[PDB]
Order: C-alpha cells, then sequence, then structure tokens
C-alpha cells in the first residue's frame, strides 16, 4: 500500500482501536490492527471471535491499494509523537514504513491471511437510534452489572424488544439490585414479536466510548452489530434466558415519598465516611441518616428538613446500602426522587419524580433494591 | 477540649498530615493525629522516630484546652464531607465529637501518653531560605534518586554546606547518572566549616508538598528540621559518607555543544516510542536520532537541522539512555542546553546554556551521565 493521511484522523482512529487489541504479546497477530486501502479510504480493524471494531478514515492522497497489518500499540505510540502534518504510510515487504518529514519508522507486518474474518449478520432485529436515550440507559444501568459475574447471563445488560408495542426494555441486575427502563415509541423492525439480546458488560463499556446517537443496532440472536458513518462494532451475545425482572417487581407500594435527590446524596455520602450501610428514618418533616455498619464507637449522623410533609404518622425506618442508594440517585435526571417502600424488610424502589411522564432524548431509570435488616 | 474551627483550615491541615500516618491499621496510634488546644491555637501532629509534621490552625472560638488523638484518615474523610460552616470539636471521654449543624460524629481517641515525642534539636547548622532555589534544586534532582536504593546513602539527597565560601551544594545520584548544583551566597550559620546532611527521598518528597520559600532549615547531624509559620517538619538523616561527586566529574571536556532543548526532547521522545536507548549523531549542521535498543525490524529515526554550525569535522556518535537524557533536559530552565562530551565511551554532561551566569531565585542543575556503547 501507499497513502498519506491526516495525523489527527489516524491518531483518533488508533485510540479507539486500542481496546480491541491484546497488547501484551506483541508477537501475536491479536496485538495487530488490520489495514486495507480502498478507493480513497483506509480501513483499520481489530477483531476476534467475541468482539471487534472496523473503522475508516479518508486518505489525503492514495497511490497504491492493498492490505497489511501492524502492531496497534506501537503504531499509536509512534503517531502520537509526531507533528500535525500529514503522514505517509507505505509497505515495503513485510514491513510498514511511516514517514513525516525528517521522521521515519518501520514496523513489521504479519501475514494478513491469519487475521480473523470480520463477521456480517443477517439481522433478525434492527433499530435506528436517532437520540441518546439508548446510550443514556446503558450508562445509567452499567454500574449495577458486574463484569465477572460468576453467573453467565447477569454478566450483561438485557435489551428486550417488543415489536408489537414498539418498546425496548433495558435491564441490568446483580442480585441485590436491579435497574431498568422501558423505552417507548421505538421503531423496531424484527422477524418476531419478541426477542432478547444480552450484551456482555465489556461490550457495553466499549459502546459508550464509540457511540452516542445516529447509529443502527442489529442482531441475528448471536451477534449484535452497531454502525454509524465511521464505525462498525460487533459483539458476541450471551447465550440466553435473562431472568424476567417483571415477575420480581412488587405489584403495589404502600408508601411513596418524594424527596430531595442532592440532599439525600450529600447526607448518604456523609454517613458513608464511617460505614457502608445507613439507617434512614423518615418522619413527616424530617429525614435522619445514621451510620449502621460502622465500627464500635465510631458514629456518623445527619438530618435534613422536609418542608412538604410526608404522609407518615410517626416514623419509617429503612436500612440501606449506601453505595447502591447513591448509584440509584446518580441514575436520575430529576432534582427530586420518589422512594417506594412497603415493608422495611422488603425491596424498595427509587425512581425519578414524574417517572410516568414521557420523554424522548433521555432514558428514565428505576432501581429496585433489597433493604438491610434493622 | 472544646473548640470551633474553620472547615477549610481544618481540612487543609488534615490533608498535609495524611502522609505522616500509617493508615492501614486503624487500631494503632500510628494511624492517629495528636491534637492539642492551646491559647487560641489547635496543633495537629503526626510523627514517628523517622519523620513527622506538626501544624496548627487558629480556633474560631476556644472554650476548653487540652490534648487528645484521632484517626487521621477517618477525620479527614468526615470533614471533607461537610459544608463550609465552622466545625465544633469537643471531647467526651475517650471520644472526639464533631458537630456542624445537623451533622454530628464520634471517633475514638487513644491514650495520648503513647504518642511519640516530637523531637527538638540543638542545631549544628542552620539556614534561612527566602527564595525557591532550594526546593527548585530538590525538585530537579529528585528523579535521579531511587528511594529503595539498596545502597543506604545514595537513597537520599546530599546537602553539603560550606560555611567558609557560603555555598550549599545539592547532589543526587544513582550509579548511572548524577545531578548537582552549587548554590552561591547562602548565609550559612554553622559550628563547623563543613557539614553534610543526607535527606531520605521520602522526606524530600514531603518537603516538596509542604515548603516553597521563607522557611528555616536546621540540623544537628542526626535530624533535619524545617519550619515556617504554619509547619514544623522533621526527618531522620541517613548515616553518612555520601560519595564525593567532585572526584568523578571529568576535569575537562574536549567538545561542548550548544543545542536546542525542546527539539531534542521532541526527537528523543519520538525515538523512545520503540526503544529505551538512542544513537545520537551530531554533525556540523545536523542532529540525527536513531532507536538503538529497538526490537528486530522495528526502527525509529528523526533529525533536526542545527543552524549555528557545531565545531565538528565530520560526525560525533553518542549512545544515550533516552529517559535519563530527557530528565536531564527537564531539569533545565533554558531554551538551549550545553552538552559536554570527551570520548563517546566516557561520561558526558548536560547543563543549562550560560550555566556559569549567576541567578538568585532558581537553581541550575547539571547532569553527568554514562553513555551507551555503540
Amino acid at each position: 500500500m501507499k497513502i498519506s493521511v491526516s495525523k489527527n484522523d489516524l491518531e483518533n482512529a488508533l485510540r479507539y482501536l486500542q481496546a480491541f487489541l491484546d497488547k501484551k504479546d506483541a508477537s501475536s497477530i491479536a496485538s495487530h490492527i488490520h489495514l486495507e486501502v480502498i478507493k480513497e479510504k483506509l480501513f483499520l480493524k481489530a477483531s476476534d471471535s467475541d468482539i471487534g471494531l472496523k473503522s475508516y478514515i479518508f486518505t489525503q492522497s492514495s497511490d497504491k491499494e492493498g492490505v497489511g497489518t501492524i502492531n496497534g500499540k506501537k503504531f499509536l505510540d509512534i503517531i502520537s509523537c509526531l507533528k500535525d502534518s500529514n503522514i505517509i504510510l507505505e509497505t515495503k515487504d513485510d514491513s510498514l514504513a511511516i514517514k513525516q518529514n525528517k521522521s521515519s519508522f518501520k514496523l513489521p507486518m504479519f501475514d494478513a491471511d491469519e487475521f480473523p474474518e470480520f463477521p456480517v449478520i443477517d439481522p433478525k432485529v434492527s433499530i435506528e437510534v436517532n437520540a441518546p436515550f439508548l446510550v443514556d440507559a446503558f450508562k445509567k444501568i452499567a454500574p449495577v452489572i458486574e463484569q465477572t459475574s460468576h453467573k453467565r447471563e447477569l454478566a450483561g445488560i438485557l435489551m428486550q424488544f417488543d415489536q408489537k408495542h414498539q418498546t425496548l426494555s433495558v435491564v441490568g441486575t446483580d442480585t441485590k439490585r436491579l435497574s431498568y427502563t422501558q423505552l417507548e415509541k421505538i421503531s423496531i423492525h424484527s422477524t418476531e414479536e419478541d426477542i432478547s439480546c444480552i450484551l456482555p458488560k465489556r461490550a457495553l463499556l466499549e459502546i459508550l466510548k464509540l457511540f452516542y446517537e445516529n447509529f443502527s443496532f442489529k442482531s441475528d440472536g448471536m451477534l449484535a452489530v452497531i454502525e454509524n458513518e465511521m464505525h462498525t462494532f460487533f459483539t458476541k451475545l450471551i447465550d440466553g434466558n435473562y431472568p424476567d425482572y417483571q415477575k420480581i417487581l412488587p405489584k403495589e407500594y404502600i408508601s411513596s415519598f418524594t424527596l430531595g435527590k442532592e440532599e439525600f446524596k450529600e447526607s448518604i455520602k456523609l454517613c458513608s465516611s464511617l460505614s457502608s450501610t445507613i439507617k434512614l428514618t423518615l418522619e413527616k418533616n424530617n429525614a435522619l441518616f445514621e451510620s449502621l455498619d460502622s465500627e464500635h464507637s465510631e458514629t456518623a449522623k445527619t438530618s435534613v428538613e422536609i418542608e412538604k410533609g410526608l404522609d407518615i404518622e410517626k416514623a419509617f425506618h429503612l436500612g440501606v446500602n449506601a453505595k447502591f442508594f447513591l448509584e440509584a440517585l446518580n441514575a436520575l435526571g430529576t432534582t427530586q426522587f420518589v422512594l417506594r417502600c412497603n415493608e422495611p424488610s422488603s425491596p424498595f424502589l427509587i425512581q425519578e419524580s414524574l417517572d410516568e411522564k414521557q420523554s424522548h432524548l433521555n432514558a428514565k431509570i428505576s432501581t429496585l433494591m433489597m433493604p438491610i435488616t434493622l
């Protein structure tokens, strides 16, 4: 091959690709990016059986078309050390030459025939995402999912597509808490009325780096493929049978309290200076927070006034996990939140104020958590 | 005790003290700060046989004088979670109560009688530092000193005081490189005409966090004590007999080249994308840099034009350690540097352009390095 490219364009493409390389063993083609010049475009890809990214940039000049490979980490280290002028890339034999003015480099290429084939699917379901609601949901739900979850299907996020009712439900859970959202009025094309894709957490995190809005999401039940103008990303899906969250959501809630989000964040952070768990006491015009989990003779307490009185006769006590409660509040875009409760020994809900109100750009995440006893 | 203090004042004092606590075992008094209220001042200290800091802040109100202790990490975690209003601190029995409005905390105190005594010295040497030259020297020399240097006295920085000639020499070395500076016109008070203090690296690093200028430095040959208005710091010294750097500095240099600092930094960083060592070739109007240490079939090269010709007939080749060379340049405040050379197999010097010129505020650091062969 022989081309010249913009330094910035190349650098940016290389940064995105770093996360799809096994960088530790440079002698393996898994540490390499595959390169292919084609009619005024350079395509860069890094792939394996589980995950991959294909990107392109435009060439500033193109002289000779072809394919090749190069160590992705070294390539990026080199480029990030160069000036902002254009970079000439040119193969020699099984070596890639890189030149910019007085600076020149060589790196070994591998046999491109060993490079994994970049899959293509024939999609069973597909959507066009024209707003940030989906990545908004991914971002807000991701904290509840542990990547090394020793149970296979909880290690990922669930995308449940309802062709019939044009809804996409997004769910994450570890076993102590569960966060979900139901996205309405989503134009779903699908061969079946119901289908569920489980994205590995690792894939979820890469998706957040690559995509925001104006992308397509397609899947054949085995791989999910996401594309916009510059990128094609894919991931293997996790086998199947995500627990149905709908069955373990409580039917009713005796108590629903509208409370101050930032005051609760501040008060919970404060008590977690000495504990992981907190005792919350709600009264008509007052919220009290006490460290619960703290070591002997270490105590942390605070309270906040509640101006618009709660519908409480005397006092409601609820033991909570401080981090989970904070992360539940972190996931909300409202200044106030609703806490829904029943018995203090039973799971409780945290959601946005006016969660029922419909929006378009953003997702509204609800979180169900198990309480701590006493 | 019973006092109130400014939240910011307290927080800042606590941050400085964190580094003088063994934080991992909270059950040990080594994790605690000692507190003592005295006539409108609160003193906070953390100390051991080797190192310590004593600080104070003014009290906003004082009601009851006394002493006590508290876990430094927990104390800071609590305070950093509070609002900016004043904080009431008040003992109860062997517990410290902390209150700010609706927020209140308790932490256990230990028997203050176990707390290490904060040393005082009768100083054999003393200086007043009214400019940043000393910490400037510390900062520039610190990178060449390895803290876990398995040789005892190279693990610290040397302060050599010449009462006679009113000079303080500061030196650091690992065995491959040595950096030094001679500070002139320093008002030294001392019982002897010559004395040397070796500061442990750990102490050096804390000093950089605490002090800049307008402080005193005193020592009794065993401890060094540094004080300004707010702080008294001390460290144990390292036993003695720092190798005399003066004997291994070359007498003369055949070649002295004035070169571009930033161009050399850029060119060296560039080649170190693929190597730790670089082959430098100086010609009359050109500097060439080639990766030396790089793996087979990985090459990095660049050059820069030298407008004001060097006094070279054909070409001078010098193998260098890239990091050491960069750190040598990092230590210089000039846009140009001088490289002094002799034989390519013999140690060479890097110093500021016009190193001989005298300054007041800043230190001028020179670095002697051993070359790499071929």
